[PDB]
């Protein structure tokens, strides 16, 4: 209750960031820098973009093919459905973790990799990862 | 109880793993990386380990001068007061967080910079933080150094 809005909120304000971060740059821009790198700005934010729906279909017992295909192939190609991606991501995961009782946000669900958690811990995984990856970006954000 | 030990467990993987990730290097390595950015992986690093205590002590309502003191005179010079740092810093945090009761945990805080969270919600920036710099880190490793593994 307070503690999933709590956890809901610390993500909305990585997600509302990245997105107003994604106005200050083109596609080229993102698709080149940084200049002398094997990583691209571009397949990261897109990467970043997915993260919220991918972790929730881990969580949601999701095989490691359909994670992969996912990634492979619903990667967005445009800034604007980068940022509509975030945002309907959030809001699933938000509806998600907003229907659930203590006893569901306490039930143990195990990731395709083997590692399992409640779905509490989850939600927060996912803020650890958005985080992380976001983390990755901003370094390279100076070139 | 079952939140804050979430919580907790989320920043110990990155403890953990950030300790590991640190044995595949030597204090050599980190100091001469090119980077670009104005301080050394070696640096970073010494920041990272000081995160659970620093973000303790701002909860705590400690100074800017404070800190500014604290990682002034206690940011790691080896690999080792690193790992040692990192490990006595979550110990300090969690020990801390696993006293308070629920109505502790709704507690407003107020940082020096005079943002407000509660004591719960600071938990969950300590967390970000962490994974944040930590990616900082990583991709850093990966760009001028050889690829860990997490």
């Amino acid at each position: 209750g307070m503690f999933v809005q709590s956890a809901l909120h610390q993500l909305k304000v990585a997600v509302d960031t990245s997105i107003q971060m994604l106005d200050q740059y083109t596609e080229i821009d993102l698709k080149i820098a940084p200049i002398q790198s094997k990583r691209s700005l571009f397949e990261m934010y897109a990467h970043l973009s997915l993260i919220c729906h991918a972790d929730l279909l881990i969580l949601n017992g999701s095989t490691e093919k359909e994670l992969h295909t996912f990634y492979k192939e619903q990667t967005p190609e445009t800034i604007a459905q980068m940022q509509k991606t975030m945002i309907q991501g959030y809001d699933l995961l938000s509806k998600t973790f907003l229907s659930y009782s203590n006893e569901q946000l306490a039930e143990m669900k195990t990731a395709y990799w083997g590692i399992s958690y409640s779905r509490f811990e989850w939600l927060l995984e996912i803020v650890a990862h958005f985080y992380h990856h976001r983390g990755q970006i901003h370094i390279l954000l100076c070139e």
